[PDB]
């Protein structure tokens, strides 16, 4: 993970800040790795932050016991469906992820490069682009929505 | 949320936002023991130093943890400084309105907020200190009046 905090969490707060986002929005972002990649967990969240932060964590945390392909997916209607905050920490989530995988790239070759494969990666990134406006009006849209999908376009085209 | 309005105190003195999350994380750190490493790994370098200049050591009583907190409000940097006075801040700020509207009880919470209100500017030229430990100042002063 790259600039400017060279930390995912504050880099993704960073993104939701900027774009206008109240301070339950930004700190849910910010806690998403911590409850993914520790043992802290959505009742630890509850008893320090409260339950609307804890609500906005657990809309996009991953159940772990399911497949990629399923976790994914899941993923993926929820960018659907949820409401704009939801949304935006699914793709600002995204976003800082993509910008370090092209950053990789330009130094590296695309078909090679992702684990889980170029068609699978293909596939979730071109998901959220194409699910994330759903439901939204013009004007609600963040700039930073624009930043991801150029990036998809870019990486996977 | 306690540890928000931490974070917004810290912001909006313009400190930056290494020390802003740091604020944030606190209660998380300590209620739920979470280790440097684990902070250090999913926060980053900056974030998990300031966050290690305020733990305190549970083996100790109550009085010498305190003790030690007051010293190292004494002798802190600006950025550890200012993260033991938001955390004391908003701590009063809710004591005031419950109070219009004591944990260890009140002998022992005037000594303490006293402490940590009589050390906070040492070392600092009165341009640097942040007008929130003002805020806090009298906090202190018309909670602990008697
Ligand atoms: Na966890």
């Amino acid at each position: 993970t790259g600039e400017p905090y060279f930390s995912h969490p504050l880099n993704v707060a960073r993104i939701l800040r900027r774009a206008g986002f109240r301070e339950e929005v930004v700190v849910a972002g910010l806690l998403h790795d911590a409850v993914e990649d520790t043992e802290m967990t959505d009742a630890d969240i509850r008893a320090t932050f409260g339950d609307e932060v804890a609500d906005l964590v657990a809309s996009h945390t991953e159940n772990k016991t399911l497949s990629w392909e399923e976790r994914k997916a899941h993923t993926i209607e929820q960018v659907r469906t949820g409401n704009l905050e939801e949304k935006a920490l699914i793709v600002a989530d995204k976003l800082d992820n993509l910008t370090s995988v092209k950053y990789a790239l330009s130094s590296k070759s695309v078909w090679s490069y992702f684990k889980r494969g170029y068609d699978l990666q293909k596939w979730y990134n071109q998901g959220i682009k194409n699910n994330m406006e759903y439901g939204l009006n013009p004007s609600e849209i963040p700039p930073f929505f624009d930043e991801y999908a150029r990036l998809v376009k870019w990486i996977f085209k």
